[PDB]
């Protein structure tokens, strides 16, 4: 269980990454 | 517990990459 | 910690529905 | 473990809360 938790926080952290280029790229 | 905590950190996942599909067809 | 797990979530759960809410009249 | 994780989900709650803001500033 404990490593299925890893592997979601893993791809929340890519889905915030490339929200953050998004609004970083909106930005300029 | 554990598995419980798996199934919201999915959802909260899936409502990310809603949110970035969003920012990317508002951009475009 | 399982309790504040619990209690980061939640604090979670309002982020993401502010966000869709900024998202909403963004795109409005 | 589960202090890990609750400094990952405090860590992705500031995330998005920077997030928020910075739509709000897009919005404005
Ligand atoms: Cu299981
Ligand atoms: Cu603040």
């Amino acid at each position: 269980e404990l490593a299925a938790i890893k592997e979601e926080l893993a791809a929340i952290k890519x889905e915030l990454a490339a929200i953050k280029q998004e609004l970083a790229a909106i930005k300029q």
